[PDB]
């Protein structure tokens, strides 16, 4: 069902690859083409083995050498590709967490779209890597119901998918109606408990029943009742419940539509999802925006950066 | 044989309880009665689950919210009740360790009265929680034979209880007599080795034989030969060897007898022992002081603090 | 095949030994003879148990007490003997790593002469003890091809010994000839890959074939082509490949030959190897320098220090 666009290279020889990369950087100048052709054709785990063979053969750190030879958005993409998959989301969160400068978009995007199993692993990686508790750091740099909903999601304690109870679907749809549209102001607490903790399959049914009862999609109510970071988080949670690939496809769309490109977001989504569901993302992107993800990247980016992204994405004729 | 006064609540529903606690704190004011009635009727492990459900439902930290709503001795008691049992003794030790301000009474009380199995667990919890070695911190803030005896006990290497060797009982009783009463000055080293390392059952016999030989109880010799912190520690060790519940009952007695109350000690003993031997402690208290622990607490304390302590203790008609 | 000079004492009683050591230090003055006779006759693991029994009996730290009673080179030797074997090499490396003051001789000696299995264990011990990554610290305080070769060795990824391929022996011997003697300047990279990563048994054959082709021993080429720290490291690697005991015997020889003694090196080699191959080292020493290691130590050292070293080494009539 879920498919990435990068898989293990058949006939992999990490030592041969390390030699190719050394040759690409040795002496004056840099062969960026050899680097991007190789690294985009190896899985993350294979990149780690290449880095180990490179240090064994040459006593040099592969990532440090590439940071010395490469520049600009290409360098940023290559660095992202070399982060072990188990650490990459933690790395992005750590870098989003910076006091008044906190990048809420990143916190929202990752925490809303990762499964409880993924969040458990991220929390552990973050603690091991940075010596800090993710929840503590998030709490320190956020406030209000936005913080509260993030903490709920960080518990990674969403109800498991089990048989649907129709009376429970009715009760929760009515509860949301009473907490929002029928209330002067908003009972955010009720929204957070229901959206944060009920099972995915249960909530998909609640969203349909809510539309039946109220005449609004839950996303319309959220825009009507809330604003600011809480609004963006609740929408990301609802969209992820409906379809993580669709939510991430939408995220890529907005990173590219308009003047320039949100390169940070483009790199993060493509790299983080490349071995999970980037294929599904391409399919949702084409369905919803009548263009290929490929053509939009092709139009928005330049140089070796563009070339590497296109190889990672694929789907020329999506 | 050993019985606490708090046990797991039958029919426990952590999510229901979390909702009750939220309702108790939500909005202006605080329902302290609902909080103390619930938390004193749940075991420590159940309190931890309640805290997890509360954060899952509401994205709020239960202990932090209670610290915001509560005040005074009641707050201090509730905070103590919410500490995981596996960390509580380590927490009290950490807080006793403060340079010139070191609270020797706490070091003595805990280290003398905990079993080797308990001390092994405390040492590990302390290291994990605080990133420091307990023995190192104790050494830094104590000196002299007091320090040495604490280090001996911290090794948690007391001889196991095995069949009693009567000639060994004679030898050790005579050794103690020669090291103290018959010596100009005192051979503290000999007292520390024998009291610190021999088995409990062996030492109970040595104490009786020592009385036979010398005409003094070992506690009388200790008062005659030593003073200061070393005296208090040796007495706590001997009393704990005779009966941990009796030693702790005596500790509670002195925390309350006289002007006011040592509230810190009252909270620590009641909470730390509530699921181990607080029932035995009540029994020893009644035996030795002709009053119930309940009535003494009832007489010495006020308000919600008093109410919560009484529910934890029980034994109205001891 | 490999034999130390110190082994477990038969009939070991750690508690009896702890009492002997206490008696040696108790009161004014110190019985250095009782200390050195006992500790040199116990294995490292037995010394650790003695330290534990000493703290259990007396509440005193054995190593700290000995640091208080002893002085000079004797103290330094006793401290080295008490370090757990699993930490000693890490301890020496940590102490060699000091910015501009870095002791390259120690880095070279340990990293060249330890097996991949040993280096894996050292890296782990270092990280656990000091909270730092050994490779990172080495990189910070070294530079150039010297650093690179150290990093290669630190990977502990040397090819396993397997059946010898004669054509591979020819290829590598010719490669080294082309990289050094036939090249204007030197291809250090090629030397580092081959010497750092090929199997020991393969390299022993390459060294013989290299002599056949070039008329030089590889050590002669290294002196002809390189200098400085890289030279010393490549020679230590080649000598260790030929024979670790021989390399370490040579290291001891130079620590003593000439005005005075390199006491730090003498202590490190004797203690670190005492339970691994110090017997083989003695044999190589006698073979290569026509004197006993014993007689050279006897001639170069004084006092209790001399006595303890001689007991550790043995081999009076080597
Ligand atoms: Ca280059
Ligand atoms: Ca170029
Ligand atoms: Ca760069
Ligand atoms: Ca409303
Ligand atoms: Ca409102
Ligand atoms: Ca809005
Ligand atoms: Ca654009
Ligand atoms: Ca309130
Ligand atoms: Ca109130
Ligand atoms: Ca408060
Ligand atoms: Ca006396
Ligand atoms: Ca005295
Ligand atoms: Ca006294
Ligand atoms: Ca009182
Ligand atoms: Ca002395
Ligand atoms: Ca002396
Ligand atoms: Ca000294
Ligand atoms: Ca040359
Ligand atoms: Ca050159
Ligand atoms: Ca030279
Ligand atoms: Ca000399």
């Amino acid at each position: 069902a879920l498919r990435g666009t990068v898989t293990d290279f058949s006939g992999f020889d990490g030592r041969a690859d390390a030699e190719v990369l050394r040759k690409a950087m040795k002496g004056l100048g840099t062969d960026e083409d050899s680097i991007l052709n190789l690294l985009t054709a190896r899985s993350n785990a294979q990149r780690q083995q290449i880095a180990e063979e490179f240090k064994t053969l040459f006593g040099r750190d592969l990532v440090n050498d590439m940071k010395s030879e490469l520049t600009g958005k290409f360098e940023k993409l290559i660095v992202a590709l070399m982060k072990p998959s188990r650490l990459y989301d933690a790395y992005e969160l750590k870098h989003a967490l910076k006091g008044a400068g906190t990048d809420e978009k990143v916190l929202t995007e990752i925490i809303a779209s990762r499964t409880p199993e993924e969040l458990r692993a991220i929390k552990q990686a973050y603690e091991e890597e940075y010596g800090s508790n993710l929840e503590d750091d998030v709490v320190g740099d956020t406030s209000g119901y936005y913080q509260r909903m993030l903490v709920v999601l960080l518990q990674a304690n969403r109800d498991p998918d089990t048989a649907i109870d129709d009376a429970q679907v009715e009760l929760d749809a009515q509860a949301l109606f009473q907490a929002g549209e029928l209330k002067w102001g908003t009972d955010e607490e009720k929204f957070i408990t229901i959206l944060g903790t009920r099972s995915v399959s249960h909530l998909r049914r609640v969203f349909d029943k809510y539309m039946t009862i109220s005449g609004f999609q839950i996303e319309e109510t959220i825009d009507r009742e809330t604003s600011g970071n809480l609004e963006n988080l609740l929408l990301a949670v609802v969209k992820s419940i409906r379809s993580i690939p669709a939510y991430l496809a939408e995220t890529l769309y907005y990173a590219m539509k308009g003047a320039g490109t949100d390169d940070h977001t483009l790199i993060r989504v493509i790299v983080s999802r490349s071995e999970i569901d980037l294929f599904n993302i391409r399919k949702e992107f084409r369905k919803n925006f009548a263009t290929s993800l490929y053509s939009m990247i092709k139009g928005d980016t330049s140089g070796d950066y563009k070339k590497a992204l296109l190889l990672l994405c694929g789907g020329e004729d999506d």
